[PDB]
């Protein structure tokens, strides 16, 4: 009944859901597995585990449901409403899923293909100190790389541990040149 | 003459040309300049400035065009065919310009735009040590941002230092969680 019930939910959940549920579960079921969740069951089984699911306690099944946006599964499984949840989570100290980890949630879902490529330039830049955009051409990067002396006459080992990761015909034009 | 003869041949080099001609130049007209070249005139007038261009030295000219395969330049106003041009640079110590240099050119030319877009990912990674492709999800890149312990509930900085860069609506989700 409460069996059958995690099932209906967890056959109803996808992969976009289950990712964004294993997220907002970080703080309590760790980062570090190798044994690694594949569906919404195997996150209830963890859950149940770590004795935050049961038959009397669905309070964080509840409240990831709701920081998911399926208000649908909460009302049709768990017969919950939306203002049932707010008025639980508006309670100072009630929240089990902190609003820091909500927070990245809804960055992840306010931004577009095209801004995560960016996300992704701009961070490594922030660690690296090197400038890279979509728009740069392999020309100014050599120059580039040449200025920060990974890049040389005599210095072609990133080019080619960079290049034999691409494609075998441009490792060649390297290795031809080396002899 | 000479002056018609530049003219024409520099009408005729388009800017992916003039990229490749310039970067060819790199040894000998130097990165550095806040004075850009931004035409194949502003170019040659540099290389006869340098003393590498005049009306009986135009052999860096004809090595330059060899080398960025205008061969239809080459025998229309310098009067050159592709093997004059081989039979000069196959003697050796008689090309200008390094083979370093007209290999990275070859790799550049070979590069499609997903292999480049790669190439990006992995020199980043080769300087930075944080793996990144195109592939990858934000809330994958979180988890490891807070393995690298530089993102946290009191660690906003990078996020909001690459948000900031991305889209208003962004900052606004951190901003807004921050009181």
């Amino acid at each position: 009944d409460f069996s059958r019930n995690l099932y209906d939910i967890g056959e109803q959940l996808d992969s976009e859901d289950l990712a964004s549920l294993k997220f907002l579960s970080l703080d309590y079921i760790p980062q570090r597995k190798q044994e690694p969740i594949k569906d919404a069951l195997m996150l209830f089984q963890r859950l149940q585990e770590k004795r935050m699911l049961e038959e009397s306690n669905l309070s964080f099944l509840k409240e990831l449901l709701f920081r998911i946006n399926r208000l649908d599964l909460l009302i049709t499984y768990l017969n919950t409403r939306k203002e049932e949840m707010e008025r639980e989570l508006q309670t100072p100290g009630r929240a089990q899923i902190s609003a820091y980890r909500v927070m990245l949630y809804q960055i992840s879902e306010e931004v577009s293909r095209s801004e995560l490529r960016s996300f992704k330039f701009l961070l490594q830049e922030e660690i690296s100190k090197c400038k890279l955009d979509d728009d740069m051409n392999l020309l100014d990067i050599f120059i580039e790389m040449e200025k920060r002396v990974i890049l040389g006459e005599g210095k072609l080992d990133i080019l080619k541990r960079v290049c034999a990761q691409i494609n075998k015909s441009l490792l060649k034009i390297i290795n031809d040149y080396e002899e």
